[PDB]
């Protein structure tokens, strides 16, 4: 703390210049993304903006990245520092200061809708991951919200629900990764969830901001609320909020001001917070007088480069049986499915971003592959009912005031939409021309609330409103588009589509959507059976779409979208050698796995997935990924529940989720936590403990070199009702060439022992003998030696 204290002497003459006024109004939001400029303090507008796989702005591209889940899939730190610098170059081109990254809430049930925005259902392995990306964004002098500060691990009902969860549950699970941020990264902000953790809403939670975050782990950051979550002046303030954000009128500036001045709230409350923000102002480098914390930036990212190592060091092949992976020199491949050729690689929510272009699986496949390419043959459709309106689309973005006249046109991207205008904007409009690709019945829709007049070639074919009963108008939004009307239109014929949204008084993002017309699934099925019977090998890509995973609510089952397991069933019988590459970004249910030759899950795989996904199945590159969450049936899935009764969420399983919670229950899952093949073989030849510090000496006994992701697991002797049998204390991703040795040096943390102390308010180094074990995942334990804690 040798310039920090410096800055910090800069940050106290800032906050003693401000009057109570400009103080309350600093710690209210400005626009839907930033904050009140002080020019008064040399202070600039803090400027805000999610996310996890990309930086947006303030929508005026991106590089969207692999999902999160698929970052901590690789099992390397090293990839999320490295991943966290690019976002920071991303940043601060985009003029963002703060980064709304990354989320940190574990993997609890897989129904959860923000499943693919998380990292694991370990903690430890989700804070290492945490802990690099965090420090890679701030590399780049870029601020971070570890977000959702705490136990967001479900989205039904999610702006009341009260989550009771148990004393060592939070210690132990849902806190842990925050912890291990805090303490290895020293993240320069934090964001408060929408939700209730033992009775206070966690943004008005003093227990746990101000006395467990600051008081127990030092944090020195500032704590914005999630958006709209701030709902108390007093309440807010006093529970550790800093940072009302939502938008312009928020629950601080003048009714703050106003409660400092008549209440009972102190100045000096409203002091403490000024102090973070300003402390933050500095660290980003707004406030002139404060030095900016990060004064020469890390060398120049290639985005594509890392979006495609990120991509295949991620991809986990969990099946491959004799090698149908990787495909054979001069083979006759058939890639079918839609997800091939239209790829989905981002979930819906906030944390979505639109790339320069995404290369997709055919795309990729088809450079990859010589003449005679893949046979490409769609085998269902699973983005329907709808779908936003692109593919044969060319429209604008009117802005109308109160007397309908026009005052601009911005460019549309495809059909979202969220120049010089102001509270005089009345309407929005979002028109053009769309050439039809077959004859049939189109639909269109909408995905938005509010006024909506719909007019497909003159006709206005709806003009009225879209009202909903939800606490949440972020559910709303990126809700399933609702269809408006039905439409004939001939092919090649195009004819002026038109969609306006009245606006007055949060509520301003609408898009136009469209399904393309009839398709029989049956027919087309039969179609793409033929191309499985016309080839060596066949390559389905399953999805699932940004309607099924997205934020605001849950999965109603684990099973895929549409047709596609029928799909995946008739190719399997058709031909054998069939690969099944599930595009995915939270478990889903594989009940053909005893047919098909290959499973590889590549997630939600960013902008350069078809790149990467092209070099893993030709054999360029190996697939690098290892689950960072149990796979399996949802009967068989011990911790399912995501749904409050009586408004409450019992945590019942306590310790226990994810592995914890199947070993629990004797429940052995499809797919392992830790579970993975690469493209060669590993032998396990050495373990040796000396306290706490383990090292692993592993073979590469294959054909090729390799990577090999070395798990160790922690397991007490003894009998553990009140602890797990086995957990994960520890990892390592080694390379090695056929024959050549790797070693692995790795140090179990003095927590993987410990356990909370409800009464004493203090972790508990569990002593006794452990079982120490070297492997490739749970299931697969290659060595075993038994320790003693050491004191």
């Amino acid at each position: 703390t040798p310039a920090d204290e410096a800055r910090e002497a800069a940050v106290e003459k800032a906050l003693a210049a401000l009057d109570l006024d400009a103080k309350a109004r600093l710690l209210s939001g400005q626009d839907m993304w930033t904050l009140p400029a002080l020019p008064e303090i040399g202070l600039a507008s803090l400027v805000m903006s999610d996310g996890p796989i990309g930086v947006r702005g303030v929508r005026w591209p991106s590089v969207a990245l692999p999902s999160p889940t698929a970052l901590a899939a690789t099992w390397d730190p090293g990839l999320a520092r490295r991943a966290g610098v690019l976002l920071a170059q991303e940043a601060r081109r985009k003029g963002v200061h703060v980064l709304l990254a990354p989320t940190v809430n574990l993997h609890r049930s897989p129904l959860g809708g923000r499943h693919f925005e998380a990292y694991s259902e370990d903690p430890y392995l989700t804070g290492e991951i945490g802990s690099g990306y965090v420090t890679g964004v701030q590399a780049g002098g870029v601020g971070t919200t570890v977000k959702h500060f705490v136990a967001n691990d479900a989205e039904t009902d999610r702006f009341t629900v009260n989550n009771l969860v148990s004393a060592r549950a939070l210690r132990e699970l849902y806190l842990a990764p925050f912890e291990a941020i805090v303490a290895n990264a020293h993240p320069w902000g934090i964001m408060t969830a929408y939700n209730q953790v033992n009775g206070s809403t966690m943004t008005e939670h003093r227990y746990l901001v101000n006395e467990v975050l600051r008081g127990e782990w030092g944090f020195d950051g500032f704590n914005v609320s999630d958006w709209l979550a701030a709902r108390s002046t007093t309440g807010a303030l006093t529970g550790g909020l800093d940072v009302a954000m939502p938008g312009p009128a928020t629950v601080y500036g003048e009714p703050l001001a106003a409660a400092v001045r008549a209440g009972e709230v102190t100045e000096s409350l409203l002091d403490e917070a000024v102090r973070r923000v300003l402390r933050l102002a500095a660290r980003v480098g707004i406030l002139e007088g404060a030095a900016p914390a990060v004064t020469e930036l890390p060398a120049p990212v290639d985005g594509e480069a890392l979006a495609r190592e990120i991509a295949r060091r991620s991809f986990v092949l969990v099946r491959n049986e004799v090698a149908a992976l990787p495909l054979e020199q001069g083979a006759t491949v058939a890639l079918i499915g839609a997800a091939a050729r239209d790829a989905r690689v981002l979930g819906g929510g906030s944390a979505t971003v639109f790339p320069a272009r995404v290369v997709s699986p055919l795309d990729g496949l088809t450079a990859a592959l010589p003449e005679g390419a893949p046979t490409y043959a769609l085998g269902a459709d699973p983005n329907e009912e709808l779908a936003v309106a692109d593919t044969g689309f060319t429209l604008r973005a009117v802005c109308r005031d109160a007397s309908g006249t026009v005052i601009g046109t911005r460019s549309a991207p495809n059909g979202h939409i969220q120049g010089v205008t102001h509270a005089t904007l009345h309407s929005v409009e979002l028109t053009g021309t769309f050439t039809p690709r077959e004859t049939g019945t189109h639909t269109f829709g909408v995905k938005g609330l509010g006024a909506y007049t719909l007019t497909v070639d003159g006709t206005t074919h709806f003009d009225g409103v879209r009202t909903t009963d939800t606490d949440d108008p972020f559910v709303s939004f990126f809700g399933a588009p609702v269809p408006l009307a039905e439409v004939e239109l001939t092919e090649g014929t195009p004819l002026e589509v038109s969609l306006t949204h009245v606006v007055e008084l949060t509520m301003l993002a609408f898009s136009l959507c469209h399904q393309e017309p009839q398709r029989d699934p049956d027919e087309l099925i039969a179609e793409a059976v033929e191309a499985a019977r016309a080839a060596d090998t066949a390559v389905v890509v399953v999805a699932t779409t940004e309607r099924v995973e997205s934020e605001g609510f849950d999965r109603k089952d684990l099973r895929l979208p549409g047709r596609q397991d029928d799909l995946v069933r008739a190719v399997a019988a058709a031909n054998p050698a069939t690969v099944v590459v599930v595009n995915a970004g939270s478990p889903v249910e594989l009940p053909w796995r005893e047919d098909v030759a290959a499973v590889l899950l590549t997630w939600f795989p960013g902008q350069e997935g078809g790149a990467a996904l092209a070099e893993v199945l030709t054999g360029a590159h190996e697939p690098g990924g290892r689950l960072p969450t149990t796979w399996g049936s949802l009967t068989g899935a011990p911790v399912t529940q995501v749904t409050p009764t009586a408004g409450e969420l019992v945590y019942d399983e306590g310790v226990f989720i994810g592995y914890r919670a199947w070993d629990k229950e004797d429940r052995t899952p499809t797919y392992p936590f830790g579970h993975g093949l690469g493209y060669t073989d590993w032998t396990y030849e050495s373990l040796d403990v000396t306290g706490t510090t383990a090292t692993v000496r592993v073979r590469n006994t294959g054909t090729r070199e390799g990577r090999e992701t070395v798990q160790l697991y922690l397991a007490p002797t003894t009998a553990d009702e009140n602890r797990p049998t086995r957990w994960l204390a520890g990892f390592a991703t080694v390379e090695a060439a056929p024959g050549e040795t790797a070693e692995a040096v790795v140090r179990l943390p003095r927590r993987a022992f410990e356990i909370w102390d409800e009464t004493t308010g203090a972790w508990v180094y569990v002593t006794g003998s452990y079982e120490v074990a070297a492997g490739r995942s749970i299931a697969d334990r290659r060595t075993r030696v038994t320790i003693e804690a050491p004191k």
